[PDB]
């Protein structure tokens, strides 16, 4: 970059095969959520954050994938929308770029 400062590139094997879904719906459940993402990649672990008292899906969660490649496949299928709710997955990584490359299908 010329003006903006991007910085160096790091890998750090952490939250690679993880997928942070942003934009869930109080109705959205972990069961259905699993399959919804399972169609893309073998869901290993699905989590859906809920309220403290209401215990309702605030509007975000997580999704694990047997393979760290499954995450991308979905990131390319974006945007996303499950249970009549506009959602958007994330590689669970900080802003910036990655040397990953065109690696995708």
């Amino acid at each position: 970059g010329s003006s903006g400062s991007s910085g160096m590139n790091n890998s750090g094997a952490d939250e690679i095969g993880k997928l942070f879904v942003g934009g869930l719906d109080w109705s959205t459940t972990q069961e259905t959520l699993r399959s919804y993402f399972s169609q893309y990649g073998e869901v290993v672990d699905c989590v859906i954050m809920k309220d403290k008292t209401t215990n309702q899906s605030r509007g975000f969660g997580f999704v694990k994938f047997k393979d760290p490649n499954c995450v991308g496949t979905v990131l390319a299928s974006r945007p996303h929308t499950l249970d009549g709710r506009n959602i958007d997955p994330k590689p669970c990584t900080p802003r910036g770029m990655q040397p990953s490359g065109p690696s995708s299908g």
